[PDB]
DNA sequence: GCAATAAAAGGGCA
DNA sequence: TGCCCTTTTATTGC
């Protein structure tokens, strides 16, 4: 599903669970080590394992936001792994409606988009304003993802739910950026 | 850095 | 209510 003949590269995978227990912060961010705990600043427990590697988002409801994986089973494994230390530290944690909420992917064209023209060319789905941020901001209606666009050809694809949605935002945009590719 | 993007979870605030 | 709290990741250019 690449006629471009580029696949973007998934970077951030964002997740959700539900331990389906309530929890006890300042228990776990005493009996852990690999974790840091204000609930003046945020309230939630925030942990980090190596492999995957990723940082996990625990609070007090037994809900759980797994972020940084590289793929939807990456997360996954992660989510596993934080809520096998959740149970190891005391708590009957389960492991429930499990749900990839964001994928973020990236890919390079390799030639220059001339931001401007582009932008102009679909102000119906473009915001370009490169004094605040440099890249050109591409919200696609079908699918409903968001693309950033630099004149380097670089892409970032965000907002997926699932990988294909983050491929075919990718399919949609490469004649465009070809078109404003330049020279 | 730090700007903006998307998304989830919760406590706090005007 | 709504909006920010924090975390993650790619990105260019100040």
């Amino acid at each position: 599903k690449h006629p471009s003949g580029i696949v973007p590269t998934l970077q951030n995978i964002v997740s959700t669970v539900n331990l389906d227990c309530k929890l006890d912060l300042k228990a776990i961010a005493l009996q852990a080590r690999n974790a840091e705990y204000n609930p003046k600043r945020f309230a939630a427990v925030i942990m980090r394992i190596r492999e995957p590697k990723t940082t996990a988002l625990i609070f007090a409801s037994g809900k759980m936001v797994c972020t940084g994986a590289k793929s939807e089973d990456f997360s996954k494994m992660a989510a596993r792994k934080y809520a096998r230390i959740v149970q190891k530290l005391g708590f009957p944690a389960k492991f429930k409606d499990f749900k990839i909420q964001n994928i973020v992917g990236s890919c390079d064209v390799k030639f220059p988009i001339r931001l401007e023209g582009l932008a102009y060319s679909h102000a119906a789905f473009s915001s370009y304003e490169p004094e605040l941020f440099p890249g050109l901001i591409y919200r696609m209606k079908v699918p409903k993802i968001v693309l950033l666009i630099f004149v380097s050809g670089k892409i970032v694809i965000t907002g997926a739910k699932m990988r294909d949605e983050t491929y075919k935002a990718f399919e949609n945009i490469y004649p465009v950026l070809s078109e404003f590719r330049k020279i």
